[PDB]
DNA sequence: ATCAGAATCCCGGTGCCGAGGCCGCTCAATTGGTCGTAGACAGCTCTAGCACCGCTTAAACGCACGTACGCGCTGTCCCCCGCGTTTTAACCGCCAAGGGGATTACACCCAAGA
């Protein structure tokens, strides 16, 4: 059985709305 | 149409540091009184805004015809979409460099200061 894969476009709209729910800073703090 | 699958939301559960309630002053807010000038009100005016006519004309709309920018569809191969391996951004215990107590056996005698 081949394992699972998202097609291309599913994790990016998941990604968009998990980042767009929150608002917890993105940027880390020592490298900025 | 239909199922297997990893990804997502809500519920026991918990406790702790952030949110919330209380006390003493004391320095800012309040009261009362004396100046007083910038603000409210009346008056003159003429300039500036407003409405309308005479004569003029380049600007704006409808017509004629096609075309080239506008847009659907096709062939490609590409470089991101996504998973697996450590690693690089720091985090975390024993070497071989010196600073020091210790010694010069055991028992006895002589001399000379506080």
């Amino acid at each position: 059985k081949k394992p699972h894969r998202y097609r291309p476009g599913t994790v990016a709209l998941r990604e968009i709305r998990r980042y767009q729910k929150s608002t917890e800073l993105l940027i880390r703090k020592l490298p900025f």
